[PDB]
């Protein structure tokens, strides 16, 4: 593998957590904790000074974090601000596991301009993941446009016809471009694991 | 009003629309008969021999179509070929209210180089309806792009999850913030209705 | 355009709110701000003295509103009571765009009279704003009464088969009255920029 | 009890509806079919000779149709032309169960002042079953001008999300506070079975 | 009509209510307040002393309840526990109506003994309103069981299939036996409104 | 193990079975294949000779039926006469994995006197399969009056919002706290294939 | 029957149920009380000091367990961690229903090896009860290797894609492995009710 | 670029179709033409004399399938065989794109010792792209064992509540952090095409 350790911090204790982490005292490998409160945080930062924690992603990390596994790198696009919390845990997810990420966020289609003004980086990427909740047309118009893998993220932050992250999922996975790969609703972290797999052929 | 008259033919049969044509013929100058089957019409034809059938639109019209009132058009923007039936029963009502169409088909956005291409076209329309499948997402890259109202219909073209038009019905609704309005599944009758009321918000008395 | 500059509240602090509205110093033309909560408000007054915030309708609007640009008015038309905060955001919304605005509410038809008594002023509107949750049946028999756009509204509030809009939703979607056209549930704002557009051809 | 007999031929053959009629054909006087195909009642014709079909009811009755049980009506009122088959179900067993009937078809809301022009006529009525599609506006206006209960039936005809009824049903559904109750999507028969019951809640013995 | 005065106390405020209620002070006839919560009689309370407030069924009742206008009497038959405070606003809906009414309570089908030790109560209804949720096959086996119009009423208690109600909605709707009528979910009010015209013919 | 083997006819050919059934003729005795049309069997009829369908359930077996295993039986409670198929279907597995059956079919709760009629064979059974549609009372009403294991089938037969049997799903699922237990739509074979296990939870070995 | 008395814990106050629980006196069989919130024990437990309470199942149980009535095993299943809650209320009353149980948790196809590491346990069942949630192809992968009743119930903690037991439910319906039968979401309870009848024979 | 032109042919006729190809045969070497129906190839067939019909992949080419660009495999891993017509679909068009194909069919959980038999071959391709119906527990099952990215398929085949590929869909993208990641309902091209490109990710130039 040389996967880092991954530790789903949801359904666990601040106690619990530090009996996995210290359990894992012998790994020159770092370890990732997804989906953490910054209350649990709270609960952790006296047992692990050391520690890491990214407040968007949720996600906290301990452990020495070496150089990327490889050159290239994998772009997280995102639509609007309010995408930011679960395109951050793909990025967080994406870099603690060995790879390079570039952030490009707030491209929604609204203002398209926005995505052609950093087209060039998306198109450089090895992978991209798109996230997007209301304006979930954004992966197929990313798709569209590039030549590289894309995996899309639906997440559930919109209004009434959203319907909690659906509409984004349907409409993700119905894309007239091809080449879009699809996880399920807010889960950035699965989507930096297959991206990093992507990423390092 | 100035409207013409609208015949709804889905569910309605051969021998029954003649009835309601030949009806409506004393006066009212166009008829606009929807969702009429190239069967249907090929049992309709020898009864009214007058009467057009626009295939693909699935239309028939009775009366000519008159000269456009206003000197705007609407244009008909489509992401893919399979959007064209309702592309044309909208482009057909259109033009049979009176309109002046102007059509921009086959720019989805799996080549959106193709919708820059035309969007000349587009932005100098005064109203526009956007009509696409799949995600639908060709509504909101127009919203964003057009000041003028815009009007999108989702199609019912797809597979799978397409749920028969849902999700692309549902996506071109979370754009209505960028002046969008939406009508229902392959309708594309009611967005031509409405675009040609927009469209139409005189002749000078003393010529030689 | 001659649009005012809209924010939308629902993501953004006070803070942030303020840091937007003040980098618009420069403009003679009026801010609507949409989505702003009461609390938020409060937090905004002592740096914004010159706003106004519309209680139902949680917008909030700084500058020296001028004339309607055009003479003919948006109706507003809603069902019941519950439907005041949505439509309210519609009205506001239209009038900083520069529409003037005429509200004909509760006049749905389980008390139809009340429709026919505000039908006139329903007429002589350039666009109809129809807004509905439980008796969403109010935009078609609007549509059918009336020869100029009518746009329809879905609002969120009701009863168990309500969904929350959803039916309101596709009431709308519906209708068999012909012009008639949709925006997603909520979307006040949404109906009045349309409607905006619309009347000032 | 005093009720007809009721097949429900749906799912049933023409052998097999032969076979519960002929068994039914004792006694009991009326018996009504419901659902009954025009090509399955083509092959049932020679078999049952007194049976009559209501094509566009899609019933079929053996024995006559009784006089009315009680003085008042039942207003069977419709939205549009294409409610006409489930209204004619409503209307059918209506009759067969003892009931004068009185129709009301095809005054839909986007021409409302044609049920202002029958509206004595639903007033009238000790029951109304209204039927409608697409949005099912027309309850919730009957069910607000009337104080009578009112039995609303959703059609499923209609196109895209119309959902095969859905946003019939649950339109009406949302107005029953307005003196309103609902049936199953096209459930004419269950309508008028109610209707009936209601509209039926003496002969003076010493006559010459 | 005849028919009392009835006040939706869901979108109202307690003193809005006290204003309808005493701009109603000309009339001999009762005045019914359904969906009120018990802190809001309690705001009402010193303004209307001679109100009545059923807990169950969150009605208030304004005035002197004269005589039943009727012999006949409605049947209220529910499920079990969980649908009391519906069937109690149908109760009370059809009693203030001015129908007497027989409760017949607790006689779900897990039991239906229960359901035959009081067969014969339901029998003699003119009207019977069945009201379940999770055993909201009861409606059709109460269908089966009598010759008189049964309205059915699905309510939102229940576990997860339940789908708050939406489960017994469409179970009633499809019942096996005929002369089963349906109210949108938790509409015990408009239950008893029909079965009060239907009664009273 | 001492299962018949299975064949899922609905997704293959005529051609295709011919195959998989002489491929597992060399042995395993009796062989079962489920939703095989009337029309497939007629094509494989002259190919597999021994080959018995059994129409109204759909199914075709080879090899001739066991002798029951266990002394109880299995009984199969039916609502309504359209259950009849899926009840087939889960009659004639339930005989072919060596299980006796009982049939009560036809007691739906529109007559609920029937089935009280019947319920001395049903609490005399093992393990209950109850079969309904509609609003699938009848998995509730039984699961409260009996002290055997039940397993609930709901079928797809119905009308309007149905929805080809989530409706009685749903409500079968709602009433496992009586001791219900429940499978897929229409699947009769899921049923009897685990109502199988449950009734089979010897013979001497000195007779003369 | 032999079956304990039960109490459905949910809709009842701690002073309703020790008035059932005491009103059953006169049993030398054991009392189940069934969603029991710790809360709710809390107010109990002087009343009843030789009741027991099991925090994860949310059951309480007053009276003398006797011997189990058979000698074979249930075998209760789990997914995952968050599977846990209900899965205890399957064990605890199969238990007090009087069969022998066998907990198995933890073996979520994830890693399949923990399934095998544990698999002559689930064989060696009379019946499997396989409980989960993310995880819902656990069931059809159980049922692939037994050949004994499994009966699977869905639970209701996941994802946005989980809809709350709803995808669990319909994958256990949908099986592809026969001799599945399932139970509505969270219902533990009703799973051991139908094991244990099965177990019993 | 390097990739094939792709048809897709379900909404287009037969003579549109031929219309396409011979427009596009002016250059690009392999045509990939999807969702052609037997029939429509069947009319097709005398236009287009080196079309080659995959008939249950429903996939027609033009033009010579290439020798594999990359050394790798992706491995098209199948529950049942009726996923044989969208596992065709993805191997006919990962073919055609230039990849080297590894199918592992019919190893569905029901009898998952079938897929242990071939996890050697599983383990070592670059792509997985696993292809189930049903539950599609396959995909969970996969995921977990292998540590190459997995593309998810759900399938349309099943009855009742199977909702046409749902149940399959929603099972299998609740296993993402497994490392799968999934495409719509029934579709084996799209999925193929990402493979392609993960598979995907030279030629010395001086030889003798
Ligand atoms: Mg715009
Ligand atoms: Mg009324
Ligand atoms: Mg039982
Ligand atoms: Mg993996
Ligand atoms: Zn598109
Ligand atoms: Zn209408
Ligand atoms: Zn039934
Ligand atoms: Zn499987």
């Amino acid at each position: 593998n040389g996967f880092p350790e991954v530790i789903y911090g949801a359904g666990k204790t601040a106690t619990q957590i530090v009996g996995i982490v210290q359990a894992l005292s012998q790994q020159t490998l770092p370890i990732l904790t997804t989906r953490l409160s910054a209350e649990k945080f709270a609960a952790l930062q006296p047992a692990l000074p050391t520690a890491v924690y990214h407040a968007t992603a949720q996600c906290m990390t301990v452990g020495e974090q070496p150089a990327p596994k490889t050159p290239g790198y994998i772009a997280v696009v995102t639509a609007g601000t309010s995408d930011q919390p679960v395109a951050e845990e793909a990025a967080v997810t994406a870099e603690t596991f060995g790879n390079r990420v570039e952030r490009v966020y707030d491209v929604g289609v609204a203002g398209i301009h926005r995505l052609f003004a950093k087209l060039d980086v998306i198109r450089g990427a090895r992978v991209v993941i798109v996230i997007a909740g209301m304006e979930g047309a954004l992966a197929s118009v990313v798709g569209g446009l590039v030549d590289k893998p894309v995996i899309a993220v639906p997440t559930s932050v919109g209004y009434g016809t959203s319907f909690q992250g659906m509409t984004a999922l349907l409409t993700m996975l119905n894309s007239c471009a091809s080449g879009i790969t699809v996880v399920n609703i807010d889960n950035g972290f699965g989507a930096a694991y297959s991206a990093s797999m992507v990423n390092q052929m």
